[PDB]
């Protein structure tokens, strides 16, 4: 298995997938409840999707043609399966953190789970304002998650190897500074463009309910390299059994809560904003 | 290995992979048939397609531009490639079932296979009639068939886990049942709309063959369940050595059926319906 | 482990994964500089993007819209990360060829690392010269590098599964003639259609620089086959030592010459045989 050490490590293997769990209750329970809310937002959000009119409201199935309306649907969507199969783990009790073969965009692995759902969420909230540079914003974050997959997998390996594991962390850092830089220009630049061409809207309280939504959306990734400093891949200012609600309550906030508001927003806005959109995405 | 049994599982290890083979002759001579068929399918719809005219037949390179109508193809060829490594593993009598390293695409899973294949054919499939909602059910099917596959790694797993195969099997067919509801619903709606704007077409028995032609292709992915309850994961009223036989019949009939019924399609259908079915995908 | 035979084969293990690096100081240099040469001409390509005008120099974010201008970009993107890790186990010491978890797209497989920066290429390359079939070049590209990922792994494999290789050695041969006879006959007919309606253009050395970037871009691909036969996995004539480097340069011409020549073409290009580009591109 190492050289010089009679150690094992059971990452990545069939031997650590069958080892006992090593969560307590209240990560079991905090998987349940947020399975359990993934699952009614997806069910609430594909129920407004069904019944969902055009602008217009003649339309019948507007979302049938416009399909990217239902993107962040399939996102929300992955995500319930992202957790499901932990509580198939919470169930058994087995070892799930990081083990077992690797699957792309599934929740055995602490970051891939985000392959499928992290770009297409970026680029829906782009596109929302129809901000340009759509592509480049998902292979960024792509990146990002791929680099930080591979740093979890060195955290865990043989400690002679620890020290790539702060390399990735510094590269990944860096690529999300920038990433983030150049997205809150663009957004800031986009709306300033909306703005001084918001001449009689007669939607003043919904524009700042969309432009609140849109900022603390743009903010909140704030979380993932303070979670990680936290966690002990970093500082280790927390122990491991905390983690998991962390986790949980940040996907929820970004995944449910994005759902929530644009549910909210899809059922107040109105037609000349919407024809102003789609003047603005032209320059 | 595994805690309090001495017993190893082989699922998804080299150890397992060069194991010996647990097929017989049978098994060997219709993955050998099957191959053969699906590679002669696969020629000829290619050399359609190099000899393919627009609806006018004077656009010289129309498969050139409407690229969508060689996608099938893509599915043949790549179903032919999902079988081709098994013929190298009955050239070569090793184990291949469910062993070996995970690859996306490739017929080393029994479910794995189906990745490139099944989304892509029933997004062809229903763009045929010009329906909505596309990627929806590109996306619903990939989740089932993901689905498959972790059963699938579930049941030859360590036997104290044996109970979530159950539970992902019914979260399989739950979803599967749904699919089957919305496509069918969406299949006869569109095709209604269709028949009643279908006046003086000209058509009327292309009409019934193309017709008769969607509904089997609509209502063959019955065998799926049919399939895994009658296998020793389900009820069990088969043996092994009879479920590849049924695999190779009915991806025979899912894919080279599919390419037989377009390429007599493409060379009896006339304009005015083409113009017919633009004019359909409107509203 | 193998029957019959103590010795085992560390080849998609983790056992193999801790082993000790078996490349030598030249293979680390050639690495080194490989991966400063592919950051450099990310960086001036990114660059370029930034302050990339439209043809008529008044469109600011023209790159912005027309994203597929970047994607040799995103491929030249990924062949830094395709080489980023290796640089990890150049500074680690371990063993890094063809061990490890399998993760598609990445470069800790010899052949693994073109997923997502050969179609993308051969599609963009097509693309500038809007050649039709652009879909059927990529899944014959990708279809080929995943039969060579494959030969490669039978090639470490038992010995006694060493036939298995040629086999899937010809099959990608064949089908790598297949499309290299394909690209070439679509390229001559385009660029001959585009020379017999190039009248008046002013740009004749512009002309010439690139029909000779795009010939030899096209006949660049001959390196793989011999690249194979030579090194031991073929007839053997070379050591593994000096395989590493025989990559780098190929790749490097690949990917850096490719960027180079679209960087000087667009610095050199003017609007009429733009919008001449735009009429070939429609019978």
């Amino acid at each position: 298995h190492a050289p010089g050490t009679d150690q094992m490590f059971y990452v990545g293997t069939m031997d650590g997938w069958y080892l006992d769990t090593k969560l307590n209750s209240v990560a079991i329970g905090a998987h349940w409840s947020c399975f359990i809310v993934l699952t009614i937002t997806t069910f609430y959000l594909g129920y407004e999707s069904w019944t969902s009119r055009g602008p217009s409201k003649r339309t019948s199935f507007y979302a049938g043609y416009q399909e990217e309306q239902n993107l962040a649907l399939f996102v929300n969507f992955f995500a319930m399966l992202s957790y499901f199969g932990k509580i198939v783990a919470d169930t058994l009790g087995h070892n799930f953190g990081d083990v077992g073969p690797f699957i792309i965009g599934f929740g055995n692995y602490r970051y891939a789970d985000y392959m499928l759902t992290c770009p297409m969420l970026v680029y829906d909230l782009l596109y929302q304002l129809r901000a340009p540079y759509r592509v480049s914003c998902s292979a960024i974050i792509f990146a990002i998650l791929m680099s930080g997959v591979l740093a979890e997998f060195y955290a865990e390996g043989d400690p002679r190897l620890r020290n790539g594991a702060y390399a990735w962390y510094g590269f990944g850092c860096f690529w999300f500074i920038f990433a983030y830089s150049i997205v809150m220009s663009i957004v800031a630049k986009q709306y300033s463009r909306l703005a001084q061409l918001a001449q009689d809207t007669g939607a003043e309280h919904s524009l700042h309910v969309l432009k609140f939504a849109v900022f603390t959306f743009s903010m909140l990734w704030i979380l993932f390299p303070l979670v990680w400093a936290i966690c002990p891949r970093g500082f280790g200012w927390i122990d491991d059994n905390w983690t998991e609600v962390a986790h949980c309550v940040c996907d929820i906030v970004a995944k449910s809560c994005y759902g929530f508001a644009l549910a909210r927003f899809r059922k107040t806005y109105d037609e000349e904003l919407f024809r102003l959109l789609e003047q603005l995405g032209h320059d």
